[PDB]
DNA sequence: TCCATGCGCTGAC
DNA sequence: GTCAGCGCAATGG
């Protein structure tokens, strides 16, 4: 089994692999947290992230995308998400992701000195991101490969509050699952949406009324 | 092609 | 132990 702090591709899981639920992606080890968008350790880096339309400031352009840090939210009331209500900080997950950038951590943002040498980030695209992105899968989750943090900086988001932003760029030899060659490669490998054991059945039952 | 609301759960300290 | 949290197969206005 792969350790929680494993950087890079997970052996046995090619780009294009799909899962219906987040907990499945966790089980696979591609993205351990079942809720958080960022999986990271503040003294090491970010191992993976998921684009799921959870933050209004994300900008998805396929091989390039601007990701938003987490936080700057008031979850009092046993919540897991909310709108921005305060400034984000370069701490926890946000700091973990900045460490991937090939450059020393910088409180005012930083750029990489050869982004390709930065630490790898496993990127997963979720269908909820499709409300504002043409690269999101139609259903569930899809592993799109390895990306690297080219740079990160702070600025006011749409809500007026400060948010941390990261520019990620793809660095994977496998083709993008959303392109023609990616679509083909997925078929050849015979990859298909994976569901938890007994789900499809339980679903067919439910669909009787 | 909605939006708000809590809850169980797991990884990081 | 505490807290964060880009969920959700769910539930209600």
């Amino acid at each position: 089994h792969m350790p929680a702090n494993h950087f890079g591709p997970i052996p046995g899981v090619p780009v294009g692999t799909m899962w219906r639920f987040r907990v499945q992606v966790s089980e696979s080890g591609v993205h351990r947290p079942h809720v958080a968008g960022i999986h990271g350790r503040s003294n090491d880096g970010a191992y993976s992230l998921v684009l799921a339309g959870g933050y209004e400031d994300d900008v998805d352009n396929g091989n390039y995308f601007t990701y938003t840090g987490s936080g700057g939210r008031d979850l009092s009331g046993n919540k897991r998400t909310a709108g921005q209500s305060s400034d984000q900080k370069l701490t926890n997950n946000n700091r973990a992701l900045a460490l991937n950038c090939h450059s020393p951590i910088n409180e005012k943002g930083a750029e990489a000195e050869d982004w390709r040498q930065g630490k790898p980030v496993r990127v997963v695209r979720n269908m909820k991101g499709g409300k504002h992105s043409k690269y999101a899968p139609a259903e569930g989750n899809r592993y799109d490969g390895i990306y690297k943090v080219v740079k990160y900086w702070p600025e006011r988001g749409k809500s007026g509050f400060l948010v941390w932003r990261y520019l990620l760029r793809r660095d994977d030899t496998e083709p993008e699952p959303w392109t023609r060659e990616g679509k083909d490669r997925t078929r050849q490998l015979g990859l298909t949406m994976q569901y938890p054991e007994g789900y499809l059945e339980a679903l067919a039952n439910k669909e009787k009324s």
